[PDB]
């Protein structure tokens, strides 16, 4: 039978250049349920798909909004073979700003998709993994979960809390036969006024200098959404998979430095030097 | 003029003691605003202040319920100083049991009040602070915020947030003059017919074993709230605070392991036979 995999957030990005090397793969393997929060944005997973070639029945979309329990689980029961051999949690949202800059509810909002829909997700699809002493989740992780970056306060509060909810099932899924791994990716290739009236003009200037940083970081060191995309198709197929799975080596001399101070400071000086 | 502190989620533990620690303390410098999700929980806060014998206006107790911004923002209206010296995030929540047992209102609790709870205090709190180029902002941490624990799934999950949080921001607020501190703590001292109902036999068998592991962690090597609370003492009065204090050693060589081996395999087989 097929690998059947379900994968969360396939309208753009690493979820939808997943969901077409997955369902286009010359094996024809697996069969993809590539989940999108509203189908009205399928267009170009399906034009992808035909660039592809996924042959007919290969991939299949369903609406699945991970901020909502039932939305989920109507997902789970269109999947017509009964069974999710692989799941991936991807879905996710950025949130960039002054702390004080942002609204309430878009900093809720990220912390809902990004780690309560995770946890959705898991609720839904672990239950019969583990019974069935089998599957395997991927995550999609980010640099920001492994270490702090400014004026990304909420998103990696958020990617560092998948990291925290992760490594804590891996240690007990290690005897269930059930997998669990973060792919850890750095950048990928996928108004002024109003921050200015929610900050003072020293942050304000700050951001800017983040922003001006973080062009130049992306323009240099964005990686292909293919190369990003088959580094999940690598853990897919270890027999014994790692619960990290690293995109790029680029950032590991960072992770270090922080991991070897657990003070923090040469962290917070050397990240604080490398933005401003 | 007094340091004026304001501190959350002072009912008991940690926060409890800190307030009175401050608040009777024999120099007298400290003006502590104590506040609590529902004032009805006040009366141990005041019994521990009678018995260190806090001087009158020394300690003040607010209703603040960190999940709704008009109460952060009434308690804020009440600090009659208009200026806090010292920010004492600390109010926080546990969550423990198999991740699929797990109601989906107390996740999204957990989250609300650890991680978007400290959100809304900062952002409250931290725009004077920036203007004043002084204060000092002090969170309380958790060795379950540095490593995953089984069972703590979303727990974890926050207290990992917290560091993502504090870590992206003091790398910011390093010129402003600003100082946040994690107080990074171990255990301190301060039905099963459900759970069963909700997961499986095996998942529920380890669930005890976790438990009985951890009821002997506690007898062994809970600490003193005392012992705690004046680590948020050392870091108030150090010049220049590290990002991160640490309560006690204990969890060090563990935490190195986990940080040395980034695919996270030697961490999650440790922990897995450290607890079962
Ligand atoms: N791109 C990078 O530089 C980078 C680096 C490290 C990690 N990552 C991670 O990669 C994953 C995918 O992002 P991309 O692939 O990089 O970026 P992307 O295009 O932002 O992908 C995110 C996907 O998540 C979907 N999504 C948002 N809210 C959702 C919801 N409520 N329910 C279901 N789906 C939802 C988005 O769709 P809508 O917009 O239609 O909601 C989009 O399809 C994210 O978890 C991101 O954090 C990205
Ligand atoms: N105790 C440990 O073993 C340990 C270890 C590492 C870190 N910590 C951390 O220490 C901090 C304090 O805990 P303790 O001091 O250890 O435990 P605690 O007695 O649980 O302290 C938590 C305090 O948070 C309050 N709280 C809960 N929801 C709140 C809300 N919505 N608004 C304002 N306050 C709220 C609680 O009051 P109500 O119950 O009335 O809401 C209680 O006063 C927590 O952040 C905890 O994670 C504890």
């Amino acid at each position: 039978a097929r690998t059947v995999v379900l994968i969360t957030g396939c309208s753009s990005g690493i979820g939808l250049h997943l969901a077409v090397r997955l369902a286009s793969d010359p094996s024809q393997s697996f069969k993809v349920y590539a989940t999108l929060r509203d189908l009205k944005t399928q267009g170009r997973l399906w034009e992808a798909a035909r660039a592809l070639a996924c042959p007919p029945g290969s991939l299949e979309t369903l609406q699945l909004d991970v901020r909502d329990s039932k939305s989920v689980a109507a997902a789970r029961e269109r999947v017509t073979e009964g069974r999710v051999d692989v799941l991936v949690c991807n879905a996710g949202l950025g949130l960039l700003g002054p702390l004080e800059a942002l609204g309430e509810d878009a900093v809720a909002s990220v912390l809902d998709v990004n780690v309560v829909g995770t946890v959705r997700m898991l609720q839904a699809f672990l239950p019969d993994m583990k019974r069935r002493g089998s599957g395997r989740v991927l995550v999609t992780g980010s640099v920001g979960g492994l270490m702090g970056l400014p004026f990304n306060d909420v998103y990696c509060a958020s990617k560092f809390a998948l990291e925290g909810l992760c490594e804590s099932l891996a240690v007990l899924l290690l005897p269930f036969g059930v997998h669990l791994s973060l792919i850890e990716c750095g950048p990928v290739h996928t108004s002024p006024e109003e921050v200015l009236d929610r900050t003072d003009i020293h942050t304000f200037h700050r951001f800017y200098q983040y922003l001006a940083h973080s062009k130049q970081v992306f323009r240099e060191a964005a990686q292909n959404p293919e190369e990003v995309a088959e580094v999940f198709l690598t853990a897919l197929r270890a027999p014994k998979p790692t619960l990290r799975y690293f995109t790029t080596e680029r950032f590991l001399p960072l992770l270090r430095m922080r991991l070897d101070d657990p003070s923090g400071s040469n962290y917070v000086t050397a990240m604080h030097r490398e933005v401003f």
